[PDB]
């Protein structure tokens, strides 16, 4: 994959611009899935100017006369198999161009060579044809495209009405034309020779290859699109899409004249995310806005409220943000309206984008940098884009604008501020009334009874509400979610329970809402929905909150300011009502809001307030959706704000759902109440009820910001109404009828059930007195109502069983377990088969089976050292495997002990904060598990409370003692699937023997990703259930993120099968598997391996008391405390017994089924039948979609060979060859080689080899040194141990020294480059990610997230993008230059100095955990000096040398950045 | 049709230009309920006035004409197996060589026209030219015609006497050379047939005939 762009700064056309454009496209394949087929690829494209010589001649050769104007071309994909349709297609195409009365010189079959296409693709190949049009009407450049635009839509539309498939017009303008198709980019020129003609000349270029979650090639989905080209993904798409359904309700501009209606819907079916973007971007530009304005209105930069930003810009930004809600997601963009050409970034700089400027007056935009030869000699600059920036060219004036200067320009266009000043911030007005006193008007006798209506409890009040009020933070907890899944529940659960928060896995990264809160946002606006098409100050006239969240005080504040303008709808219904009560209720509300809005109303207030003994409340969630949708469905939502008052609301989740299913504003009124009551028994102590709410509110605000970040979304306006949930349990019909689009893969209950349950709980609370809520056993087993998997009896019996070693006791446990009411989906399945039973002896053996079992990754830290190694011993004893876990593994452990026991773990993880990740760690295993996610907390990343960060722990992890370890939610080197792809490459490079796994978490859509993972060379894929365990994690994720494995595991099984990849990868699953049958059923759904954690913990003794986060483990399982660790009685022997039983119980089952082995039953879903009905009312689920087979009946067999999906060599292949002496004799060596952007992970293999023979540190620095001219591609020197040194004279791309491990890497411009070392980029992003040792020197600037997570590498570099030194925990980080926003966020431990010539660092640095001072003590001043010296010595850097020359005056200019938590720890204090 | 009205009336045509079976067929199955070639009943009359039929009543001459047009049709219909006119009507069972796509789509039922051709504009023009000829001037009689047979008229033909001669010559005297002038006679005219619109260029350089 890649996007790129090239432009002649002067405006004047040239052939090189195209030849370069090709040139690029020939250097991106190293980033894609190569087929063994040699031909097949996902899509490539080049968007250049229609070449009028070339075309005109053509018209001449047929013997017409060339017009004076520009001649248009339509580039069109016609149906290729039904001639009947091609015609219809061409009549339509002609008719439409005809009624604008332009002129047709006529069709031209494009030459192409289909030999380089694969069949898959030739299959879906359309018939590519050009049609040539002339501007007989003598209109203007601008009018021609305008008209053509209305024409293309007209066609587009008619073909649709005709119901014609496969028709598609890539381009149709007289300025630009697009040559895209499904073929390898390196072969664009081959599939389309026109491109090789010298008449193809152009002032600009835009190329783009693409990847996918598929095996299927659609042609129209290859880019570049008509104005756009996008690298990344736009996670905020459904959000955007539904907004346009309303934005459109009002869009009207005069340029389209009477055409608008043909103009809508601007977004047709079947578009890829980017495709939809181009769609919007286009209309906007067709109506007048420049390119750069549009990048902004749609992919605006973050308005951090800071000095970093001039005030013009801020105005503008604020303007946009008020018109259009962003289109978020990682995004490198290459854009152009007719005149300008733009390179742009998303608001988080999520994708690479280097660029070079030449003496010849060209700018070449890129994704990597070595992408197209240019002589250093003619380089005038070497830049990049950072979050939010753009760079551009105005081709009419042949002027280049860098970000500042370009943004300057746009600020210039209008009185942004004067206009912005037109908004009413009703904030202060609202805060005022709060301080004036958050009221409360119910008597406990009430609170209690309503509360009972929504089935609330003490656990609810104590466990969850309280901490919010107190700490202003939400409840953290531990252990998995073992309760039933709500539909199956026995006990009133509220709608919000069935909506699961979505989150993101490999497609895009989730953000850090702590360390990166400045880019996020919760602004809310009522009435800012008018004409995205307009550009007038009247667009700022709207009210603005700063949180959709309102305390009963603030709420009324607002509701008053509104007034005649608001309308209140009664979200409630009679109980005397009848079977259809709630239905008609839902109609009613729907209608009433209609009338209101029509009637003139501008704000709606939906509410349960009139709930009483005679009226049940309509589930706020359902009521909000029913309303918002119908509002959209009638083009009305654009006229109001929709505000909800809810008695049932209480936690963060409930807000999130409400908001994103419509809600503008929410007020949890009966909870502020419940807060008060608590407060008048002084449960909060001294603290005023007002400060009370304040906190509550922050907890819910950060609440949301988080839930959002789980699918990288930075901003509530795009999130709102986006329906980002997945419904488990409610009926298809329903979810469709009333909420935005969401999946509900098995219908579930419907209104009639909902009604019945709502009312039942109701009687509970108005049928008689209520002094206390029940206790509740949702977050914990009480011997009360809610059941759980793990309950006391069950735990005892199991313990009894593995301790006394009786299989009979085991069997009694599992029976205890299997004889209950259904609690989980698998519980609803029976296993029946058609074979007679077989004798048990005959089945496969335990030895055999237990080997398919593994003990999941549970970190050293989360668990006691004793527990951890216990597990490693058990697994190795039975020839199985265990998983180190998120947090290091002690290397002493790399040998078997006198007793023969083996503490080393067989599968090592690799997770966001790269904990103990070392060349030697990565090499002490058979398998690497890339942890993208756990079912306990999908969107997010580990926690390890500070008081667990023992010293041993801290030593392991290179973290700082007793300081907390919260991990970055996303991996920093996996922002998109190609990214995954490359990590897997490095992984397979540093360790030639291991298989690589990807931990993913079930959720709908996993299937597809699963595929991409497969194309990315992963060997195993593991789908984790929503219910798995965690040692520490917020409770909403433990109860609301994730989906059951029975759904995700089949989806992966299916989809992978459906694309013929299912044999390329092995499948594993975990999530609550405690029993023989749980394991058989998982096999039949497709699994080959099963993970067993918690139950293995319980055998080691866990009693499931849930204080894993607390460091108070009654039993030594999950606690670092010494005394407490002495109460541990786990034993290998115990765990081994657990597995032994499990397998035997598996064999017992297979025999009954007639199979003599597990393999004979994988995928065999025909052996499972869904029985269970388990409720009073006819409310059933559809378990089909899970049981279905893709290619039922006999399967063909693809031979799979034993081993791992192998990978292509790199430079290391030769380097190693050339190093014989090294390994053979010990010699020292110096090698030289060139290097291209296309060579990845250079050295890594070397390193693996060296680490293996001499170990990370048995070689003295520089022992083997390899100079490289040119460009290093991603992962340069990744995991290099000491002894290796790489000099890259030239430059590099992302991830230099990723996981650096005591090796050394230096990078400087070519002796001959005339560039000013420090005023130019030289290495990409996420450099030194997670390093632990070694040095890195860089004559130049580095890009975003430099030194992220560095845990002990020393570096020197002349500058650095934003988010630098983030989450750093060790090492020294010098920095000869300016530094990006948010520097040092979360930087708990190492040190960075920072030459700052403008005393600006103050404006950029992230205070929170760090401080800066000028050097005072002189050993710190000396430390710096020596590095800088080294730097120079290695890099021959002038600018550096000079700082050395004036040390005296200069030292004065730096700034010591030192972590708070390091102040008292530091041998030599930092101060005098 | 498009506006749901066709189910309300019958659609009846009076046409001057109508003479033979084909014209009726097209008309009919392109809408027509009823047709009446009124300037032919006339042409017939004139014929019958100068006694070209016998002392046969016009009434009778008309009858015959009708019968031929009836069998005119019945026949055109059976070429496609259709046995009944209600079903044939409006069915559009033609194929347009020559008219433009756009046009045929706009105005007639669905019929293919694998190559758009002329459109309203040309039609207009050619219509009007032929109209001048009959009013913006003076006219004695209809020309001869050379449609159904080459006369040494304006309607050309592939096989016209000249070329025939040269061919016959060529192949009797047996000279390739004579053959070669015939082909030229034949190849040098204005286009009369689609192949005629195609040149033959190639990108190889010539090879010696012997090869
Ligand atoms: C205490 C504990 C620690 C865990 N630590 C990690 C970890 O370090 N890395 C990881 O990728 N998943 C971790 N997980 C999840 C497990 O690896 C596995 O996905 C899940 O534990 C198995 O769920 P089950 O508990 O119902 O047996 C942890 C889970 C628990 C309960
Ligand atoms: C190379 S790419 O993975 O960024 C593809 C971009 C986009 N989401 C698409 O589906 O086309
Ligand atoms: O130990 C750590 O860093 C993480 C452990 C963890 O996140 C979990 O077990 O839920
Ligand atoms: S608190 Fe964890 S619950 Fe198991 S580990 Fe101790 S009993």
């Amino acid at each position: 994959c890649g996007v790129g762009f090239i432009a002649a700064i002067d405006g004047k056309p040239r052939r090189s611009v195209v030849e370069k454009g090709i040139e690029a496209l020939k250097a991106v394949w190293h980033r894609g899935a190569v087929d063994a087929d040699g031909k097949t690829g996902d899509g490539a494209g080049i968007h250049v100017a229609v070449p009028q010589k070339f075309f005109k001649d053509h018209v001449k050769v047929i013997g017409h006369r060339a017009p004076d104007n520009k001649l248009a071309v339509g580039q069109v994909f016609l149906p290729r198999i039904s001639l009947d349709a091609q015609e219809a297609c061409r009549c339509i195409v002609e008719t439409e161009i005809l009624a604008f009365g332009y002129y047709i010189y006529g069709w031209r079959q494009v030459p192409i060579n289909v030999d380089i296409i694969g069949e898959k693709a030739n299959a879906t190949r359309p018939e590519i044809e050009q049609i040539i049009v002339g501007n007989n009407k003598g209109v203007s450049d601008e009018q021609f495209e305008l008209d053509l635009y209305i024409i293309r839509r007209r066609i587009e539309k008619a073909v649709k009405g005709e119901q014609i498939n496969d028709f598609y017009i890539c381009s149709l303008s007289a300025r630009s034309i697009i040559y895209k198709g499904m073929f390898l980019a390196e072969q664009l020129t081959t599939f389309y020779p026109d491109l090789l003609d010298e008449r193809f000349e152009s002032d600009f270029a835009i190329y783009h290859q693409r990847y996918s979650t598929n095996t299927f090639p659609t042609w129209p989905l290859a880019q570049p699109f008509r104005m756009l080209a996008h690298n990344g993904e736009i996670n905020t798409v459904k959000g955007n899409v539904n907004w346009m359904k309303a934005h459109e309700t009002r869009m009207e501009h005069p340029a389209f004249g009477t055409h608008m209606q043909d103009l809508k819907p601007v977004i047709g079916v079947g578009l890829s995310d980017s495709g939809s973007l181009d769609t919007v971007f286009e209309v906007m530009v067709r109506a007048g806005r420049t390119a750069p304005m549009v990048k902004m209105m749609l992919v605006p930069q973050a308005l951090t409220s800071s000095q970093t930003t001039p005030d013009n810009h801020k105005a503008l930004i604020q303007y946009c943000n008020s018109v259009m809600e962003p289109w978020d997601g990682p995004a490198a963009l290459a854009m152009t309206d007719g005149r300008w050409v733009v390179g742009g970034m998303d608001r988080n700089g999520l994708r690479p984008m280097r660029y070079t400027i030449t003496t010849d007056g060209l700018i070449i935009g890129g994704s990597e940098t070595g992408m197209v030869k240019i002589d250093e000699t003619q380089v005038i600059e070497k830049g990049r884009l950072g979050p939010g920036e753009m760079i551009a060219v105005d081709l009419q004036s042949g002027k280049l604008y860098r970000d500042r200067e370009l943004k300057d320009h746009l600020a210039t266009l209008k009185p942004w501020d004067k206009w912005v000043q037109n908004t009413t911030h009703l904030d202060e007005l609202v805060k005022t009334a709060s301080l004036k006193g958050e009221p409360s008007d119910m008597d406990k006798a009430e609170l209690r009874r309503r509360q009972q209506a929504f089935g609330l409890t003490m656990e609810d009040m104590e466990l969850i509400l309280h901490p919010m009020v107190e700490d202003g933070k939400e409840a953290i907890g531990s252990m998995g979610d073992d309760s039933p899944i709500a539909v199956l529940s026995d006990k009133y659960r509220g709608l919000h329970h069935f909506f699961r928060q979505n989150f993101s896995q490999v497609t895009n990264p989730p953000i850090d809402s702590l360390r990166e809160r400045r880019v996020m946002s919760l602004k809310t606006r009522l009435g800012n929905l008018g004409n995205i098409l307009d550009e007038d100050e009247t667009q700022t006239r709207l009210l603005q909150l700063e949180s959709p969240v309102l305390t009963t005080a603030e709420f009324r504040a607002m509701r008053d300011y509104m007034g005649d303008t608001a309308a209140e709808i009664d979200a409630t219904f009679p109980v005397d009502g009848g079977p259809e009560a709630l239905r008609d209720a839902l109609r009613r509300i729907r209608q009433e809001t209609e009338d209101a809005v029509r009637g003139g109303a501008t704000h709606v207030i939906l509410t349960d307030e009139a709930m009483g003994p005679a009226r049940a409340a309509i589930p706020a969630i359902l009521a909000t959706g029913a309303v918002h949708t119908h509002l959209i469905r009638s083009n009305l939502r654009t006229f109001t704000s929709l505000n909800v008052r809810t008695a049932e609301g209480l936690d963060t989740h409930y807000f999130a759902v409400l908001i994103g299913v419509g809600a503008t504003t929410v007020n949890a009124y009966l909870a502020q109440e419940a807060i008060a009551e608590r407060h008048r028994r002084g449960l909060f102590g001294s603290m005023p009820l007002e400060k009370g709410m304040a906190n509550y509110k922050k907890a819910i605000d950060d609440g949301l910001l988080k839930i959002m970040s789980k699918m990288g979304i930075s901003v509530i306006s795009s999130y709102r109404g986006g329906g980002n949930f997945e419904a488990i349990g409610l009926s298809r019909a329903l979810v469709a009828e009333h909420f935005p689009a969401m999946v509900s893969r098995i219908s579930g209950i419907g209104l009639n059930g909902i009604q019945k349950k709502v009312l039942e709980q109701h009687a509970t609370a108005y049928n008689e007195e209520v002094v206390a809520l029940p206790v509740g056993g949702f977050y914990r087993f009480r011997k009360s109502g809610d059941r759980h998997g793990w309950e006391g009896g069950v735990i005892h019996t199991l313990q009894q069983a593995v301790t006394n070693d009786s299989y009979t006791t085991f069997k009694k446990y599992s029976e205890q377990v299997n004889k209950r009411p259904p609690m989980q989906l698998r519980d609803l399945l029976e296993l029946r088969s058609t074979k007679a039973p077989v004798p048990v002896d005959e089945v496969e053996s335990i030895t055999a089976i237990r080997k398919r079992f593994i003990t999941p990754g549970m970190s050293m830290g989360a668990l006691s050292p004793e527990a951890h190694g216990t597990l490693n011993v058990a697994m190795n004893r039975i020839g199985a495997k265990s998983d180190s876990g998120e947090g290091g593994e002690d290397p002493a452990r790399f040998r078997p002990d006198k007793n023969g026991d083996n503490w080393n773990s067989a599968i090592k993880q690799v997770a966001s904060g790269r904990f103990g990740v070392t060349a030697e760690y990565l090499n002490q295993c058979r398998e690497l598990e890339i942890k993208v996610a756990q079912g306990a907390k999908p969107g997010e990343g580990g926690q390890l409370p500070g008081f667990k960060v023992t010293e041993m722990i801290a030593r392991l992890r290179h973290s700082t003692p007793g300081v907390m370890l919260i991990s970055p939610p996303p991996h920093h080197d996996i922002y998109s699937i190609e990214d995954l792809a490359q990590l897997i490459y490095d992984l397979k490079q540093i360790n030639p023997d291991a298989k690589v796994t990807v931990k993913l978490v079930s959720r709908s859509g996993i299937g597809t990703i699963a595929a991409g993972v497969a194309k990315a060379n992963a060997d195993i894929i593991l789908i984790s259930g929503n219910s798995g365990g965690t040692g520490a994690s917020p409770q909403t994720s433990i109860k609301f993120a994730g989906l059951p494995w029975e759904m995700g595991l089949s989806e992966v099984h299916q989809v992978l099968t459906l694309n013929r990849l299912r044999h390329r990868v092995r499948l594993r699953t975990d999530g609550g598997l405690k029993t023989g049958r749980d394991i058989v059923i998982a096999a039949m759904l497709g699994a080959e391996e099963f993970g067993i954690g918690t139950a293995s913990l319980i055998a080691m003794g866990c009693i499931m008391v849930r204080q894993c986060h607390s460091n108070t483990c009654p039993v030594g399982v999950c606690v670092q405390d010494d005394k407490l660790r002495q109460k541990f009685v786990g034993t290998p022997e115990k765990v081994v017994n657990l597995f032994t039983f499990l397998a035997e119980e598996v064999r017992e089952i297979l025999a009954g089924l007639g199979f003599r082995s597990l393999n004979e039953v994988i995928g065999r879903t025909d052996l499972l039948h869904q029985v269970s009905r388990g409720a009073e009312h006819l409310d059933d689920l559809d378990l089909n979609p899970r049981l279905a087979q893709v290619d039922p009946g006999e399967n063909a067999r693809y031979c799979t060979l034993q081993g791992r999906n192998e990978v292509p060599d790199t430079l290391d292949a030769r380097i190693v060859a050339d190093a014989r002496p090294l390994f053979e004799e010990g010699e020292k060596m110096q090698l030289a080689y060139n290097a291209r952007n296309t060579q990845r992970a250079i050295g890594t293999r070397l390193s693996s080899m060296v680490t293996r023979k001499f170990g990370m540190f048995g070689l003295q620095p520089g022992h083997i040194t390899i100079r490289l001219r040119g460009t290093a591609g991603q992962s340069l020197g990744a995991f290099a141990v000491q002894g290796i040194k790489l000099e890259v004279m030239g430059d590099a791309n992302d991830y230099v020294g990723k996981g650096l491990s005591g090796g050394t890497i230096v990078v400087r411009p070519t002796t001959s480059s005339p560039l000013e070392t420090n005023k130019n980029t030289i290495i990409g992003n996420t450099v030194l990610y997670g390093a632990t040792a070694g040095k890195l020197f860089a004559a130049g600037q580095a890009g975003e997230r430099f030194a992220v997570r560095n845990s002990g590498a020393t570096v020197v570099v002349e500058g650095c993008g934003s988010n630098g030194c983030e989450y750093m925990t060790g090492g020294t980080a010098v920095i000869l230059g300016r530094v990006g926003d948010n520097f040092a966020a979360g930087m708990t431990g190492g040190m960075a100095y920072v030459y700052d010539l403008d005393d600006s660092l103050p404006l950029y640095i992230n205070d929170e955990s760090v401080i800066f001072q000028r050097i005072e003590v002189g050993h710190y001043e000396s430390q710096l000096k020596h590095l800088i010296e080294e730097h120079v010595t290695e890099t021959q850097s002038r600018f550096a040398a000079e700082i050395l020359n004036d040390w005296a005056r200069e030292v004065t200019k730096f700034w010591q950045v030192v972590p708070k938590e390091m102040l008292n720890r530091l041998e030599v204090p930092v101060h005098l």
